[PDB]
This record gives structure tokens, sequence and C-alpha cells, in this order.
């Protein structure tokens, strides 16, 4: 649904009932409100992402108040299985911060991964489906949790060769890649 | 999740549908600089109340232990109690949550490979819990070297096969202060 | 002086002695509970603990009755208790909420004290002499105390103890069976 992402839009990768998709998580204009309507599971996954994103912005740019003050809107497209919903977690943080800083995310980036309150990156599933979806969407850098590593190299070489892959353990690491 | 836990983060031992699990309680700020607690983990009301019990006690305990530290009274904190324990077992996360708070507030991390279970009263009394075998199993599977239990679960722990119970350093406690002293040994005694 | 539904007599430890205090639940004006008779954060949470446990406990024993989950309620807990004795009115509150929900008065001639946990444990409290003496000054010949305060009770002069029917309790359900025979 985008070629060059505006501020607050991050390509995440989703595991659907038929296969893999590339879904744009969106944030626009303290509160967070969330549409695409998921069940409470998404909602909490979002409030932990929301609180990690707030603290991260306090620590990175003590200066910036946008997250702690604004009335933000989170949109997560419907299509992900229930179980896959929180793996948008690192995509949700990235959008908040991309809004917060009025700064678009790096072009050609996709990520998946659950985030914890302190910011640990948790493994997810649908590695294949998602990695296939980044390829078809023409992404060339992909970011994945560190215990999903095997899962990445278990895929065909056709899928993986060419791909700039990062395996992360903590959010901060994703933050650098998305934001030079 | 962690091998070394940062501040605000504590290993708690849970009784689940499937068996046991070592779970990480996490705490952090969400606004900078009167305070509040936001709680997540998909909690029913009882559990929400359980977290409030730990918050109130933690605030009371810090006022006395570090009478200069206003961090819990003025701050806006998030608490995540990760999912796992049955409804019945949810209260047992209380000292864990107490410890998590005090760890964030004091900026001191918990002693390594510590895990704990026990319900906390409004005066810091530690009540007996269930799932002790599942919980020690989880500690063992998770590499835990030191388990802190309620003194009233002594008999549940002794009546376990010795190879489960083998290799753990175990402290049985009656009050929270005992559980603070095992977690924060280079904090000041009392 | 017959307790109407939602009124329980509680024993309080006050800095100069012992007092008897009527805890009071009424309908006022997803339910809600507003508390008065104001006390610090601890006595407030003790109230919250009791309200949460009494809704669980009523759900468990009376599936059909939605009163505690529907009604907007005022808890009055009279002043006087010290801070240290703050969580001691726990079982008394719970008992008023339940009285009121079953529209069932608490038995006559009864006072209680004790902290309640969410799992329904009754915990020991201080001030057992002063409270026992309060019961006695108020006419009460049947009183409900935590199990771990047994010691405390029998360390009293036989003169105080003599004639008082006493129930030592571990779990709130024991208090229910006593208060609502």
């Amino acid at each position: 649904m985008y070629d060059v992402t505006p501020p607050g839009v991050v390509m995440g990768l989703a595991w659907t009932a038929m296969g893999g998709s590339t879904l744009f998580v969106e944030t626009s204009l303290g509160s967070l409100e969330v549409t695409g309507q998921l069940g409470e599971v998404m909602k909490e996954s979002a409030r932990i992402a929301y609180t990690f994103a707030r603290a991260f912005l306090m620590q990175h740019a003590p200066a910036n108040d946008y997250l702690v003050t604004s009335h933000i809107h989170l949109h997560v497209p419907e299509g992900a299985t229930p179980k896959d919903g929180p793996s948008a977690g690192c995509t949700i943080v990235t959008a908040l911060l991309s809004l917060a800083m009025g700064r678009p995310v790096r072009q050609n980036l996709a990520m998946t991964g659950e985030v914890s309150l302190t910011g640990k990156i948790l493994p997810v599933g649908g590695i294949k489906e998602k990695t296939i979806a980044a390829k078809r969407a023409g992404v060339t850098c992909i970011v994945l949790p560190a215990e999903n590593k095997k899962d990445f190299y278990d895929l065909a070489a056709f899928i993986t060769e060419g791909l700039e892959v990062h395996f992360v353990e903590h959010y901060r690491e994703i933050f650098d890649i998305a934001f030079p």
C-alpha cells in the first residue's frame, strides 16, 4: 500500500491464513487509539510497544515530548492470524518513533518481532511466509529476532541469497537500522 | 529471556495449565519525572487487584527502607505481568512484583539466577502457594540456582524427588524483608 | 440495636485503646465502590481487596446473584484505627458487602477482625487485648479472630477470655458459615 513511506508507516510482515503478506502498520494524530480493531491481545501488545517506545524516546531524545503528549492513532491492517499479532510489536514501536521524530523510516525495510517492556526481541513464526513476502515486495533488508536464525537459513537459497538480514536480540538494534 | 536481568525485571515461577514456567516480571517508566501504575498481562480483576497490593506494599516498604527515595510516590510506571499462571496461581507473583518495583525504584538489579514465588499481604507477610513441584521443575529447566519460597511450602518442597530438588539453593521466607535481603544483598540490612 | 443487612461490627485497635466500629455498606444514588471514613493508602487497598474478593466469592457461591457486580456501593469504615492496624478490617468489609448482596443481616451478637488476602486467607492482626476488651465493653459474647492470633488470645487473663465464644479462622468461608448460619 506504499512505495515511499511517510512518517509513522512501517512495513511489517504478516503471517496470513493463505500465506505471507506485507502489511503497513500506520500511526497518525497523551493517548494511543487502535483501529483495525484486534482483540485485547493486539491491544496489550500495542500498549507494551507504546510504553517501550515512550521510554525509548525519553532516553534517546530527552528532548522530544510527542509520544508522552500527543493523542496518537494506531492502525494495524487486518490479515495476520491471531497468534501472529504481537510480532508486529517491533513494527508498532518503529512507527510510533517514526511519527514522533517526523522522520520516515528507511526505504526498503521490513521487520517482524515481538517486543517486551524492557525491549527484548522475542521470536515469532512464519519466517518463511514473511521472508517470501519481503522478497515479492522487493525488500532487500530484513530484520528478524535472533532465535529465528535457524528458521531463516532453513529456507531455500533462492529466497535468501541477496538478502541483507539482521538478527536482533534487543530493539535498540532495530532502531539503528531503521534510523541512520 | 535474560541471563542477567536489568533493573525492574524479575524471574517469577508460575503454575500454568501445561505445568510450570519461569516468567519475567518487567517494570519501566512511561512518562518522565503523584505517581501511577499501568499494568499489562491480560489480567482479570483479581489479578489487577493483586498487582495493586504489591504496588501499595512496595511503596510502603521503600518509604521505610530508603526514606529519601520518592521514586515510587512520584513516578508513572508500567508493570507487565506476563501471561502464564492459572487464575488460581496468579497471586503468587506478589513478591516477584514487589521485587520488580523496588528494583526499578532503587535502580539495583536482582541477584542473578534468583527465582521466587509467594503471595504478599498488606504487611509483607508471605502466604503459601500451589504448584511447588511444577515451579521447581521450571526453575531447574530455566537454570535457576536459588529459589525463594514461602516457609509454609517447606513440606511441599521436601516431599519432592531429590533429583528435582537437588542442586538448588533454597530459602524459605515468612516476610518480605527476608526476600529483599536475598535479592538485594548489598542493600542495607534491617 | 439489630444490625440491618450490610452492617457488621468490627473491632478496631485505636492508639489509646480498643474500639468497636460499625462497618456500613449501602446502595448509593459494571458497578463501583466508593469508600469513606478515610484512611491512608493501606486501609484503602484493604477496602479494594475486600471488594474484589467478595465479588469473586459471591460469584463462586451464588452464580445467579449479580448485585456486587451491578450496584454502585458506598462503604463507610469509621475512623479511629491506627495505621499499623489498617488492613485488619478486611473480613468485616467483606462480610458487609455480602450481607448487603444477599439482603441478609449478619447474626446478632458478633464482632470480627482480620486481614483477608485475595485467596481468602485470614491473616493475623495486632491489638488482640484491646479488641477483645472492646467486644466485651460492647456486649459481644461471640468474636471471630484469625487462627494465628490464637496464641495472642490465650495469653490474655482468664478473666477477659472467660465466657466469650471465640472462633479461630483460616479462610473467609469459615467466617461466612459463622455469620450466615
